[PDB]
């Protein structure tokens, strides 16, 4: 009935800000739709598989707020394996290759792919993460899709073919759904290009053991019973002095202070009184989540280590199910297991098929990619499409359309009376991540204790330290990386030179 | 509690459905989550203006659906005035011209506009007004914006700026935020560009005396205690043997079928068990509706008609807040008024104003442009911005962005087990419009008289008779308007 605030939605942002409010004194109650917690993260657990990570898994080097919250709760880390070759699967061949970024040999697209890779980190920096819509070009961008930007910067289809990979593997959207602007401001919020497609020193270096819906799991153990699942929230009430809270289940709750902590969009299924604002009123018609498909193949042994692939794989191609995977063998060196991700379009085309046929085509796609037999020899299937779940409306992460954060972004974390507003989307370093969940979701717990004025201003957003067990390397340049022209450059230095 | 029929929304298409259903003998309830019926139709009536349309208003020759049902409830239409001459307001100066498109003089402009709206035209009757993905061309047209379209396209900034306020106008969007191929089906579906932007024998046509909203008002009073406002659906549970419907307000509501004549989007505000499929769950996050204000300004006198001008105005360029403007004087001469639209963009922007300073710069702009300093002495002001609607989400319709129609667009009208869909969104013909919302809404409700014995497949989808009242004039284009080349093509002979 009575707390101080209301949390709305259990997912790994809910329940850090309730941890937060909870351990500062107050009362809380946290509300979640859902018969669990953990929301984008969900670990399955049988004979099987004994743990899998059907959603949210990776964390890496800069992530400090999740991997804190995680070790505060007893959780420990280990490494994805990269031990052996990454491979390249590009018209129908596989090229081995090690370090970050799939080699390129020929000159003129080395040039082009240096120059994407560049110009994404260059237009990066015109963009505050706290407000990308003051990039001086911002509203040049935001009027631009990922594709058009494609389209003027690769003067290569190789170039062009690997960077739409790119976007469709970060945002589980196609090039021509996203904002230029939106796109770079997330690349740029994560600590850029190097680091956002990195497993060793970036974003997959590491999951956690036992899998990282014990963050959720662990937090409503300290909470008890001030965790209310099945409590899908329909209705949201501020005429009154106390906010009034409103379940599908006829439960009504009464608070000081609201923290919304759903995607921006699933805000849509809470009627508002009075009316939200204009702005947030149609922003949260603008902005949905992406497509996709996060499937595991198990098999005996790893045995692409034995032909020295480490289980990487990125895969271009019309006719690939599957874009990216990832060796998800256990530390210990059991379980063996490929990860792969079905992206945007192909997890709408390829949902239409049974279990069995999807398990079928992905062992096949990955016999041929680590020529291999035995990849036809899968021992078990897990998957989860994200798309079907009413309470997510996809993963990883809310994406943003041409138009609409130039006019509408400033309104994701700006309250609303009493409402305030977490979940990753609203973070400003790796937004979309579970690290960005836990940001967003202190903050907006820091917020509400500065308006009951248990806190200063200055207090709100809050520096993290560096992890010492997961420590950054910096991300370098080389000065040929650096000074080496773009193509359309090569031309001016052509047509100077002969004249 | 217990009906043949729920209809969720009170709006032209839910009413013009749950009266269909009523007359051909079921138990209907309508839900309304308002306060009142309309939807985005509303009719103000105070004695300073008498009535006013604050939402949808205009209807025009070949939209008979609307102009029969309304003539069935008793209501007649009047004539938009232009019998006068229209303005072009560019680059600071009036222009007046008559005929449905602004006139120009350059000899290449004049080719660039020529092309641009017989290339609208041309692409659309590439697109089934029923299946606009089956388009040849669906996927690469889907892929690109309004604005990358005008950019190939328009080789003069004059075209550019004026296809840009056609777009702007039309589905209150930037080129920027709408894909190319949604915008072509659009148009294509209202019977092409001349038919869509005309007054005489285009949308724009005609009124209701007394206002739009008396259609929904009327249906309302054939159906007596069967609606039911403030009752904003909540919850739908198709689980058990009938279909249960729960409202914000706690009642239950029990059917054998579910119509749905809401906004696509506003599915979002209904918890559905069980969950909706993938692709309708994801559908509905990813279309929104446009930006806009409605806008009028009342005067004395109709001052404009001295000057021979119809009230029309055509607006060029950001600094205008409004780009286009109706006479909305009443059929006897009094209440004069300038009804105008402020768009998109410029309907986030001007938001944050006063009412009073909205009106000071519309009547500052107006002055200028009908060059008059009568215009600087209004007598009253209405407005409404659509934006701040919980159960619009804006006006006048839903758009797609690049990208969605063809993934997500076959989901619109397919039911989901015993939920019909219908809403303007949902109709082939002039949907986004009044007319689309009754096509949808009676095509939805003989959906469910099939499923349930009662009348064959072939009676679904019900051709209309061409009213009497507003007959439709044919289409024509000129010898020149069909073989003069492009930009390009004149490039190509030199
Ligand atoms: C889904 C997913 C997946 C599948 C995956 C992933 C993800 C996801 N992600 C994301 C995460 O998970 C997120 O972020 C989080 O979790 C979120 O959180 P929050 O914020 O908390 O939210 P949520 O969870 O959702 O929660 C919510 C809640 O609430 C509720 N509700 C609703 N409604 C309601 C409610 N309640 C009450 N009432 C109402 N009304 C619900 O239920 C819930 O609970 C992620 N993240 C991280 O961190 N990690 C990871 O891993 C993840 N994942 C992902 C991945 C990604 N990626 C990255 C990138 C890569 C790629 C790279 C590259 C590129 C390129 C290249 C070239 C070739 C060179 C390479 C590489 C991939 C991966
Ligand atoms: C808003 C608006 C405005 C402002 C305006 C307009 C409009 C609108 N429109 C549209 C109409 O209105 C529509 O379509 C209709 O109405 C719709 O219907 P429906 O479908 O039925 O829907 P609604 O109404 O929305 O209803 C729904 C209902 O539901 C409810 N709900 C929700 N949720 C819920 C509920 N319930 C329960 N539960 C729940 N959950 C609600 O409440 C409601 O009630 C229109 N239309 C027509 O027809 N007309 C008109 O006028 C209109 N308007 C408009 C405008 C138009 N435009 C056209 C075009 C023009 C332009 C021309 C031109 C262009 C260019 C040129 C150059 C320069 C050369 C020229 C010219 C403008 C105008
Ligand atoms: C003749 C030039 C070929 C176009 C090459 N691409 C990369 C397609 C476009 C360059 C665009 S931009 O010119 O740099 O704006
Ligand atoms: C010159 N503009 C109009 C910019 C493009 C010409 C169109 S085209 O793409 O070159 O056919």
């Amino acid at each position: 009935n009575k707390c101080d605030v209301v949390v709305v939605g259990g997912g790994i942002s809910g329940m850090a800000a309730a941890k937060l409010l909870h351990d500062s004194g107050l009362n809380v109650v946290v509300l979640e739709a859902r018969d669990r917690v953990g929301g984008r993260t969900y670990t399955l657990r049988n004979q099987k598989v004994k743990y899998v990570d059907l959603g949210g898994s990776y964390v890496g080097p800069t992530q400090n707020r999740i991997l804190r919250l995680a070790k505060e709760l007893g959780l420990e880390t280990y490494k994805v394996n990269e031990v052996e070759r990454l491979i390249h699967h590009v018209k129908g061949k596989s090229y081995p290759f090690r370090g970050p970024f799939p080699p390129v040999w020929n000159p003129i697209t080395y040039l082009d792919h240096n120059n994407f890779w560049r110009t994404m980190d260059d237009m990066g920096r015109e963009i505050p993460s706290d407000a990308p819509w003051k990039a001086p070009l911002a509203e040049e961008w935001d009027n631009m899709t990922m594709k058009e930007l494609l389209d003027k910067l690769c003067w290569t289809e190789s170039a062009k073919q690997l960077a739409t990979l790119f976007v469709n593997l970060c945002v589980t959207a196609e090039t021509h759904e996203v904002s230029a602007l939106w796109f770079l401001w997330y690349v740029k919020q994560c600590g850029g290009t190097t680091r956002i497609i990195s497993t060793t020193n970036g974003g997959q270096e590491r999951k956690f053991v036992g899998g990282s819906g014990q963050v959720s799991e662990r937090i409503m153990d300290l909470l008890g019973d001030r965790v209310k699942l099945e409590r899908p929230v329909i209705y949201i009430d501020q005429t009154r002095e106390n906010v009034l809270v409103e379940t599908l289940n006829h439960e009504m709750y009464e608070a000081k202070y609201v923290i919304s902590a759903i995607p921006p969009t699933l805000g849509m299924k809470i009627h508002f009184n009075p009316p939200l604002p204009m702005m947030r009123n149609q922003m949260i018609t603008r902005v949905p989540l992406g497509s996709v498909i996060k499937c595991i193949v198990y098999y005996k042994e790893p045995f692409w280590r034995k032909k020295d692939y480490c289980g990487t794989m990125i895969i271009d191609g019309e006719e690939a199910p599957v874009a990216y995977t990832l060796d998800d063998t256990k530390p210990e060196g059991n379980y063996a297991a490929i990860m792969g991700f079905i992206l945007a379009h192909k997890a709408r085309k390829l949902a239409r098929l049974t279990k069995e046929e999807r398990l079928k085509k992905l062992c096949e796609l990955y016999a041929k990619v680590l020529g291999s037999l035995e990849a036809l020899e899968p021992v078990h299937y897990e998957e989860k499409n994200w798309c079907e779940e009413q309470y997510s409306g996809g993963c990883y992460t809310t994406y943003f359309p041409p138009g609409i954060l130039t006019q509408y972004g400033r309104v994701l974390r700006q309250p609303v009376d009493r409402i305030y507003f977490a979940g990753t989307e609203t973070a400003t370093h790796w937004s979309g991540y579970m690290e960005g969940a836990v940001e967003a979701g202190e903050r907006a717990a820091r917020e509400i204790l500065h308006a009951m004025g248990k806190i200063p201003e200055d207090e709100i957003w809050q520096s993290e330290p560096e992890s010492v067990d997961v420590p950054a390397q910096p991300i370098t340049t080389t000065f040929l990386e650096r000074h080496l022209p773009s193509v359309p450059g090569l031309l001016r230095l052509i047509g100077l030179t002969t004249i």
